[PDB]
């Protein structure tokens, strides 16, 4: 609820964290035992017996639906629509001059994140338990923990989220992939005040909310810490930092502040993402880490990204439940919208509507491309009616196989923006997207007589329904 | 052995749960098996039945290690010895137990059986199950297959026969030598697993016993000639009176749809001779997957060998159950130089007949497991691009009852390149897969269960 | 401003309004004249003397940007904007009852529009100056006028 230790003693008691007081290693080990766990349902993980390390490794937090929406305080999966409903009207909250005549971070002086501090001559990375996650990878990584920058000229910070790799006992590598939200304060930053070294802070352990608030995409019209107010109930509370005016949370477990020297650059050896492939090694910014703050005790967060089932994947489908509504809000004929993580948690869409007339199927397909910016990636996308579970492939694989025929029923469009990334597209940053519509034809759209559907009697599902747990089945 | 004696290994692995409650096999059975099949779920003894007697077995083979099970072979994929096989009578016993019982003229009734219901707009009670049998008025050879018979009287079935050969020839002929008389038929419910599944595999009699290895035994019919299994729970002795036809409404079939109303022939049972303590045997034909399709699944296998012999390359080919379990295919290979997967893809429309109205073909590397979503998926999604990796073949060959193309009987596959792709393919840096390393994964297996995880 | 009226008495005075009290016919002849009207800019068009009838048809009201824009309260084509802005705000009121915790119609009892009434046996809709637009048109079309309708 306000900070982190307080959602961990509450997972505790709800059988989702568990404590691994045997030795296990930061270096590859950990991400092993927490694939398994998370492979299997799992609770969070807490190691408090790294090899080699005193703080102890904190991982697989949101490796659970029910685990993503609880810090949410929301405590249920389908809440999580509540959370669509806000940001949706969060983005138009005041009306033009022409017919308009008719949540503040909660600043502390002092903060447990900075009770034990230590800077510059001192600021050994080499003391964190940072784990490594593959065999092949660079070096270790810090993954969680939200980068803080703030433009030029713009009072409002972002928080993101970068990867950031081990170079030095006091350097990290910068990842900043997106050409918004840190990457972009650096890139004006340089221009405002070139030479001048640009200020950067990394949180690590926040609140479930200031975290949660800085994965789920919110409107410029309200700021991060913000929304994580409405999200945790209260305003978050902040805390000035000591080399610079960012502001972190004051509940945050560890707190990296440092900057980016102008032109330093260094080559991001390979690492393992979502995709699960390693990416290949390129050039990124890096961070000097002048001070390192944290709490008495302070558990260090931590994650991992591979072949999905994967932390950050378990997170986008917890995530896609909050679209689903600011979806349906613009196509009320949209029932369920869902994006498997086998599809690396973006690259495929099945969305099931109420067709209501012939071609309908395109419109949901252009508008899954276009609508938000989190789906114009997406290079799959199959639009079926609402008598299929579009989460599950049986009866998605029904559809696409019975009422559809493939030359007629499928939509190609080449040319189209894609993620840099994905080695298999024709050309870096652009590809082919592919729509099926597997939704029962209308006259004109075929000439036969259609089949007529096998529709479960509701009484009997109802009936079974309740005598199902006497049968003891299983 | 039996089915019986089938049953109780079942249910000594924990593969088969016997339900106390009473259910009502009018669809309630269905809604129960189908939720038991989509979720593993063991073979499933109704005992108490609502407004029946005899308990109803239901999803036997729901799953593929009990199809295994069900020829003491315990391996699936035992059956692709069977089909590289492909290049033994019975035992004729005197008075089966199937004949404990036995009734017959107006005191036949069907209603007393419990046959049931699938779907809420099913015309009537089916019998899924049951093996057919029907002798030429010519070879002494006799015939077996399925076929759905819809209940429409107190001791009328509707012979539903599907093609135009096998059970439903031997009628044809026999009219045609003995024209105006009634032709013989018997139906066999129960029959052991053995002699069940051989009887849905194209090769009669001797393939079930090859699959145990001691020829099947069968018993003379007590109002006929025909040769029914010894083993059988229950036997429906009748004949299918010359021109008698009667419409059979609306059924859904492995599909998941109604099949239109449509005329045939209709079977009189003249006798009922069953066995004390006799239980009934039935499954469920719905929206895939279904009983049947992971059935078939398991007999799919005898033609991966086949297939392997003309396309060495091929790793596994499958054709999952919610494809209807002939629709869609998924194939791992072992790829060996640009354009490798066309060749396959091809093979597949081409090769064997039963595989040349696939719609969907999907090859991927031997890396994926293509009964895995979650692998093929993976594979869909990081290896391909939309534009010049999907192979639209048109106005080919397809399913005649296929509504979803434009034209019955004609319409279009597609072809999925989902394999890594190589030089000639691709002009850029392909990735390198995750792979993670032996000693690690040793180790925290030695240490898992220590982990209390989920303990 | 208020009603149809004040509308015309405003374009009036800026030039926007043009009255023809020459005789003319509302059976395709004033689609032939609104249509060159309309081509090249034009004000709206207030025929005073249809042929065979006593109400004045009028015709061409938002024959021009201008004129639409006005008529929105805006008397600019570019104002439009903020009229699109409010409808977009407009679509999203009020939040979530689970975080919600942080221009009615004005009835009048008569109307001028009910000043002159005839119902059923005399209802002669050929008292009004419909107009049939094309030579090949089947009969006499209304064109405007808001149908208003309720759920059941």
């Amino acid at each position: 609820y306000n900070d982190l230790r307080d959602f961990l003693t509450l997972l505790e008691q709800q059988g989702e964290l568990k404590r691994i007081t045997l030795p296990v290693d930061p270096h590859l080990e950990i991400t092993e035992i927490a694939d398994r766990t998370l492979r299997a349902g799992g609770p969070a993980l807490l190691f408090e017996n790294p090899k080699g390390y005193s703080m102890p490794v904190l991982c697989n937090l949101f490796g659970t639906p029910k685990r993503v929406a609880m810090g949410m305080g929301q405590e249920d999966v389908s809440a999580l629509r509540e959370v669509g409903k806000l940001l949706a009207f969060l983005k138009e909250p005041e009306p033009p001059k022409g017919f308009r005549d008719l949540m503040p971070t909660k600043r502390l002086r002092g903060a447990p994140c900075q009770q034990k501090i230590v800077s510059g001559d001192d600021v050994d990375l080499n003391r964190i338990p940072i784990m490594t996650c593959w065999p092949e990878d660079a070096a270790p990584l810090i993954t969680w923990g939200l980068t803080v920058t703030r433009g030029p000229h713009k009072e409002r910070q972002n928080l993101g989220i970068y990867r950031q790799q081990l170079i030095g006992k006091n350097k990290l590598i910068m990842r900043w992939l997106s050409h918004r939200g840190g990457a972009l304060d650096y890139q004006e930053w340089c221009a405002a005040h070139p030479g001048e070294r640009f200020p950067v802070s990394v949180a690590l352990g926040a609140d479930p909310a200031t975290i949660l608030g800085a994965v789920t995409p919110v409107p410029d019209t309200l700021s991060e810490y913000a929304f994580a107010g409405l999200l945790r109930g209260t305003k978050t509370e902040v805390v000035k930092c000591i080399s610079n005016d960012l502001e972190v949370p004051a509940s945050a477990e560890i707190v990296l502040e440092g900057y980016i020297e102008q032109g330093e650059t260094a080559p991001e050896g390979p690492y393992g993402d979502h995709t699960g492939y390693y990416n290949e090694v390129d050039s990124f910014p890096v961070f000097t880490v002048t001070h390192i703050t944290q709490r008495e005790d302070a558990i260090y967060h931590s994650t991992y990204t591979g072949r999905p089932p994967d932390e950050p994947a378990v997170l986008g489908v917890a995530l896609n439940e909050v679209f689903v509504p600011i979806l349906q809000k613009q196509f009320p004929e949209i029932v369920d919208f869902y994006l498997p993580p086998e599809g690396c948690s973006y690259r495929l869409a099945v969305v099931t509507i109420k067709k209501q007339y012939a071609g309908h199927a395109k419109r949901v397909m252009m508008g899954v491309w276009s609508f938000l910016r989190q789906f114009m990636y997406t290079k799959f996308v199959i639009v079926c009616d609402d008598d299929v579970n579009a989460r599950d492939w049986n009866d998605v694989i029904w559809a696409i196989t019975t009422r559809m025929d493939p030359a007629r029923d499928t939509v190609l469009v080449e040319n189209t923006p894609i993620d840099y990334l994905d080695f298999a597209s024709p050309v870096s940053g652009l590809g082919s997207k592919m729509g099926l519509d597997a939704t029962n034809k209308w006259p004109g759209e075929t000439q036969r007589e259609w089949g007529r559907p096998i529709k479960k009697d509701p009484d009997v599902v109802a009936h079974i329904d309740a005598i199902w747990d006497e049968l003891a089945i299983f």
